[PDB]
């Protein structure tokens, strides 16, 4: 109760004494943003293992300038499939709030479950379906937000419009769709992929949804994109999903996805 | 196992010596029943915090239109951090008191376009998307390992309720309640999904109690106040707890009238 | 650290079993519903009670080694269900022990409620795919000794085994169905709305087991064959219909001869 509040304050205080303190946007460097940390100038690098109460995982907080703009980046992320509690997965988001972060940008890798979404496509996330445990289960922390937060437009529409404009300017094709969050860590069966596609999902991944719920609970505006890293449909007789193939697609998308996120930061 | 049994008995004993003892119907005073407790006569009020093993709210014993009732004022939700054992503990205590019928109301978001704000929905079935409350060693004293859920919502109660509503000139809807944990409200994609697969309203309660009631052979009647519409979202629409409560409060007179008459009819 | 201790537990269970079993089995069978006559068909049995095997979940249950359908086998008589309160680690622990024994193939049966109107009480369904609605058993740090962090599940139910089983069923004149198994936790049976939902999104039968073991088997490269006995129909409910564990058991028992005949012929073919 009071201990929980204290833990948030301790992490925030530790980071606040170290970071530039001018960032208003935080970015989770998920799949597809693998080139972005290198682009941050005048880096202050703070290992996760040094920050009070951050889950034991590299993992670094990186402060600096990206796209001409102050940023805080989360290099490394905590996934529910790794055994972290939802409190651990989402702890850094509430720390960002205490630092004065107003906006959260996030990327991830996802399997396409709508046939218009192909390997290598970059999908702006317009909505999600949560099939992981809700991270807000437990006593409400009033310091962060209300008991029953609204999720009608969890993915900020103005950020979406700006990102579409940026993609057009940069001549980068983008798709837009619904992200379905599952725990994993096994990839889905064809029956599962089909089910989620049938009920309106466009891509499926194992992250992001918990952070988005927690961000929205505390009023942070969210922009998210998925790299479509694999196609969960039209399976060849010998098709196998493979982490190295997912990473191949994530790596291949990083330049262009990174260009969008880097241009978006100054626009928000 | 034997300690669990003790705990149920300890809570039941505590209430047993403090309540009249003839009540056959229990009521969870959820959203839409906010005026009913006032109408209970010859009240015995027992705070939850005094009842052995109740999660850390009142039990109200009394007479509602000539009929002895036990009412639960305040309820435990999974989104609060309670275990399912804690959420549903009072239902098993009710069974030990000789309760035969459970009446329950809740607030729910409409996910079928024929369910609108202010509508009173008789629950005819549910879809459970919370953890099943019976996971764990079966409590043989309460029921069997694999309880049937074919007609979890008693058909005779539904018929009676419909007759009562017609008589009182209160329109009612009937439909499927989908239970989710919350506590955040759903996204449009989630609302659309649950509507697509046959849900009519979505809420964050009730399902665990109904599973536990049916496990021990308690007959169930449930209604939802449709407190918000999870469809056709305006560009600036936001869900808001105070607006949900507004609809619950506005529904309380008429919903309470139905429940009060049903209590007398069973 | 914690990995060390977990690896040690699997090794302890496997060492205990390997000092006692014949050691020639490549196929293990979970004796679920529909296989209630199969243990008696195993010849030259070595019976090892679960309560003697290091780290097997507490309760009867036995590992049985011997010969079935002319072929070495290890059978799991008794299984652990998530609805009983076991962790997924406990539910699936025996599967990883099988891997350490050199088991390459896992055959599994279960009971399930039909949710496609083509699937009727007493039908024998070859499982061609599943939908998992129980907690994923691999959540937690990955055990590299068993498999990779993100295992593929594209053909969790081996297509070659399915083809062999269909051929066997034809030869033996036993009709079979084929379809998608939906795994739910239970332990309460589903509501009609739930049965309808799962049917709508492509499930053919619903049960409370099997999926966790299949995920863990595939994580460690074990080839899987599964069948469900359709023990009840989760559709077209009569006004007075009730699901009943006793009716499920009767149907499972009634299917056991023909289901067992398929599994016994399949073991030599794989």
């Amino acid at each position: 109760m009071k201990l929980q509040e204290q833990h948030y304050h301790e992490a925030a205080s530790f980071l606040s004494s170290r970071l530039p303190g001018d960032a208003k946007t935080a970015i989770i460097l998920g799949s597809g943003l693998g080139e972005l940390a290198e682009k941050i100038e005048n880096k202050t690098v703070i290992p996760y293992n040094e920050i009070p109460h951050f889950a034991q995982a590299k993992g670094n907080i990186i402060g600096g300038i990206l796209g001409g703009t102050p940023v805080v980046a989360m290099q490394g992320r905590f996934h529910y499939y790794e055994g972290y509690s939802m409190d651990q997965v989402t702890f850094p988001i509430r720390v960002m709030k205490l630092l004065g972060i107003e906006n959260l940008f996030v990327s991830n890798a996802a399997g396409g479950i709508n046939t218009s979404f192909k390997v290598g496509d970059l999908m702006i996330i317009c909505d999600h379906i949560n099939n992981l445990p809700n991270p807000l289960i437990g006593p409400n922390m009033d310091m962060f937000g209300v008991r029953f937060p609204d999720m009608t437009r969890a993915y900020d529409r103005e950020f979406i419009a700006k990102a579409k404009g940026i993609a057009q300017e940069l001549n980068i094709p983008v798709k837009e769709g619904v992200y379905v969050g599952l725990t994993g860590p096994s990839y889905e069966t064809p029956a599962e992929y089909k089910f989620w596609g049938q009920v309106g999902g466009d891509a499926i991944g194992m992250s992001t949804v918990p952070e988005v719920i927690v961000a929205r609970h505390t009023g942070i505006r969210v922009f998210g994109m998925s790299v479509i890293t694999n196609e969960g449909y039209h399976f060849a007789d010998d098709f196998v999903n493979d982490e190295q193939d997912v990473i191949r697609a994530a790596n291949a998308a990083s330049e262009k996805m990174g260009a969008i996120f880097a241009r978006l930061i100054a626009a928000v």
